[PDB]
């Protein structure tokens, strides 16, 4: 509460409604510092902007990280607002011709290849461009997803990014993981990564150039209190590179999750609170098409309320006390729900609902404009 | 694939990416007018808007619907563009003060009041201009969800509404059944509707002017030739009239998938297609941030496959055949999913999946600028 009661107390001193996502730069600042500053020589740290790509968030951000990692068009332009082409990382299972071309023209500093088709299309658009190309292979180690070359593929598509001219195979990227909380089960996976890098390069001698050894570190929205051990990973991390020689492979990471989910907030003033065939729920400005994420993950997001004890009309409140409460929006549909059945301890309608850990694939992965509200004010606290 | 054919070799033909939403506007009109037509003299249709209010539909829509029904403040911006304020009706469940004192400044038709506190916020807004509002009372029959006023409460709020002389109360709101496509059922739930209107009416004293019945009327993606048997409804419905005596009752439906599911298309090429770990995928231009509908409902969505001849590379295309097949975007996520395991005849990169029935809540729903992708092309058909 202390980070965003400042800006709750003054948007209703000014009859303002609230209904905003609030950041906390530099708390952000602070945590990129401290994440970039603990990795090894050899390891950069890319920002996966699809987590948060607001202009106002990449252009904090930009300083801090070796550059962005991108999945479009979009995003590649996006990026290129504070970092060069050469520190713009491309990956994606279905890059178009148009944004292959952008791409090379531009000069993206890789792409991140995750098919045969791919290498071809990429390949031809070189040989018109006449340039060449850093690429890593995306791998799908042994679950069926559409993500990479499935494992059994790899060594044919090393083969035929060897022989072409204008590619210049830099090595792998590995994006198994999602969410994981677990550093040491982390470390066990890289190790995973480094071997079968390892592997590849010696059986058809290419220089092991660099790794891109992906995302997946978690956060906890269930105990906010037992994040991920960055520290511990780190530490582990380092003496790994060390027990399996990777000094002189340079190696990255693509985050967005973990560097932006807890210095963001959603917070929204209660508009209504009633009792329908004996179940509770509160009525929120705003709603799920502005912060998808309890939906998407189908959880109770983490929130605490702010009591506001003025009251603007000259008819009562509507209080409850200690009821299982249902959040939800403004739309038209039941499954807009923030949070369902929880305990909630005292609430009233004019309240603030403060959604915490709201900064990662909140606006970033929401229908924003169904049932056409207005969208939520941006504050970004610095 | 008739009306889409040749939308899709024109742009075939001027090289131009495969990634569209294609409207049939002739057919729309068809269908609004023998649905507008059927009704009987007492029953309006309004179209809900939140199903696709992209502005082409709505001024194609507008021509026949009696008005619009609207959730929002954009929504009322959107219908007042094709129809005046006193055909515009006004649901939801958390309608803010600036909502609605736009809507009373406008002079909407009617207000679908959800509570209480709501009925004492816009009675606080109309005592404060010196307006009048009509309204209706939305009512939650006895499964909870947050909509409308609890059954065992409406007796206090119909007592306070009649009490305000700023609020004129014409009657009740039901919406309580989703995608139905029984229209037996859909019958007899609306005689549950004219029974508790009238014990309300009769028990509180006051003439009951109005109900608007809602939407829920269905649409079936799982068998496209299973849709919802209109003319019986109707049929039936006029004789429910005449039988609970609701001649001099006005009516209204407020329907949104039925109304636009049939006539669009969501249309897109293969971009690539890969075995991994012993499962197919083709990867389609778009996403389902562009068409959430199959994600959002958790199924396979209809579609049918355009074949191009032509090979634009000096490479070979990717070609199966008789394979089962999961159909996904460009997005970095597994739930990136249009279609789980479907067996697929023939396709190969570069032909065209054509996904039907997308009218409805297929853009108006989606996350559209997740990722940062260049929206879809939207055409619509006039002849």
């Amino acid at each position: 509460m202390r980070i965003v009661q400042p800006v709750i107390e003054q948007l209703k001193a000014q009859s303002h409604p609230v209904c905003h996502y609030i950041y906390d730069l530099v708390g952000l600042e602070h945590h990129l510092q401290h994440i970039t500053s603990s990795l090894p020589s050899n390891c950069q740290m890319y920002y996966a902007m699809k987590a948060n790509s607001e202009r106002t968030i990449l252009d904090t951000i930009s300083q801090y990280v070796e550059g962005f990692e991108v999945a479009s068009q979009g995003e590649i332009a996006k990026g290129l607002a504070f970092k060069p082409a050469n520190h713009i990382i491309f990956g994606g299972p279905g890059k178009t011709d148009e944004e292959l071309r952008y791409a090379v023209s531009e000069g993206v500093q890789r792409i991140h290849v995750e098919s045969m088709h791919e290498l071809q299309r990429l390949n031809a658009i070189l040989e018109d461009e006449d340039k060449t190309q850093h690429i890593l292979l995306r791998v799908n180690l042994a679950r069926p997803t559409q993500f990479g070359i499935s494992e059994d593929e790899v060594d044919d598509v090393i083969e035929a990014a060897l022989v072409m001219p204008n590619i210049h195979l830099d090595g792998f990227h590995f994006h198994s993981i999602s969410n994981n909380l677990d550093s040491n089960l982390h470390v066990d996976v890289v190790k995973l990564y480094f071997k079968k890098a390892k592997s590849w390069s010696e059986k058809h001698r290419f220089p092991l150039k660099h790794i891109n050894l992906g995302g997946g570190i978690g956060v906890n929205y269930a105990d906010l209190t037992s994040q991920f051990e960055w520290d511990n990973f780190v530490e582990n991390f380092k003496t790994l590179i060390v027990e399996q020689e990777m000094e002189d492979v340079t190696l990255n990471f693509e985050c967005g999750r973990f560097i932006v989910a807890h210095i963001g907030y959603y917070v929204t003033e209660v508009l209504d609170i009633k009792k329908v065939h004996g179940a509770w729920y509160a009525i929120l400005r705003g709603g799920t098409q502005q912060f998808r994420l309890p939906v998407s993950w189908q959880h109770n997001h983490p929130f605490e309320i702010y009591r506001y004890k003025d009251n603007p009309y000259s008819f009562e409140k509507v209080s409850i006390s200690r009821q299982d409460t249902t959040l939800v929006g403004q739309l038209c549909t039941p499954k807009d729900v923030f949070a369902r059945e929880v305990q909630i301890d005292a609430i009233s309608t004019g309240d603030v609902i403060v959604f915490k850990y709201a900064g990662a694939y909140g606006w970033s992965i929401s229908h924003h404009d169904f049932l056409s509200h207005p969208h939520p004010e941006f504050i970004y606290l610095t």
